[PDB]
């Protein structure tokens, strides 16, 4: 049973900037990317601080990188407070509404693509390279669920058969064509390096078999 919601029209007019806008840095979805899987690390171990049963689904505290070059998939995998189906519905749209209109007034005076992380919408940089985000998640008080959207106006929502995955949340990647660099291990460990390097969590590249 799945779900189709229409984007509210500000976060469509953001994606569609960020798919058709000529910008050549687009590494920097990978910056972003791990950043939010930090912030949703922080925010577990700080509520696990006064009620340890929190970390039942899972203690560690983790990023992992894992290319595929046969499906062309890159996955950011945290085991960070994962969300809630009203997080993928509701309130994460509401609050990334103020930081794209910020974020759109920002460019026309100046600013450009890689300082989007500076408005809280950095997320959505997912699609410099993807032309399909599926986010698979799971929060302690909510169900498994999986979160998809090729942009267009539209995504879906739906309870995830799949793995179990404990606690925290799976960013797929399912890359354009063109941008299979990604998949390098030499290229992702480069740009973690340059953009990631003192994040606060062990971050794993996995390589391929
Ligand atoms: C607090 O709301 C959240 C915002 C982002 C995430 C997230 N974790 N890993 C990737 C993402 C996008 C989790 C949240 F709970
Ligand atoms: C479910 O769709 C999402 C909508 C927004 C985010 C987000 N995370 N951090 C900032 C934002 C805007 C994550 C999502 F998965």
């Amino acid at each position: 049973e799945v779900e189709t919601f229409a984007f509210q029209a500000e976060i469509a007019q953001l994606m569609s900037l960020i798919i058709n806008t000529f910008y050549s840095n687009k590494e920097i979805f990978l910056r972003e990317l791990i950043s939010n899987s930090s912030d949703a690390l922080d925010k577990i171990r700080y509520e696990s601080l006064t009620d340890p049963s929190k970390l039942d689904s899972g203690k560690e505290l983790h990023i992992n990188l894992i290319p595929n070059k046969q499906d062309r998939t890159l996955t950011i995998v945290d085991t960070g407070i994962g969300m809630t189906k009203a997080d993928l519905i509701n309130n994460l749209g509401t609050i990334a509404k103020s930081g794209t209109k910020a974020f759109m007034e920002a460019l026309q005076a100046g600013a450009d693509i890689s300082m989007i992380g500076q408005f809280g919408v950095g997320f959505y940089s997912a699609y410099l390279v993807a032309e399909k985000v599926t986010v698979i998640t799971k929060h302690n008080d909510d169900e498994q669920y999986a979160w998809e959207s090729s942009a267009g106006g539209s995504f879906t929502v739906r309870t995830d058969t799949g793995e179990p995955m404990g606690r925290g949340t799976k960013v797929i990647l399912h890359l354009k064509e063109d941008q299979t660099e990604y998949l390098e291990e030499r290229r992702i460990k480069e740009i973690v390096k340059k953009h990631s390097q003192f994040i606060g969590y062990p971050i794993t590249l996995f390589v391929e078999k």
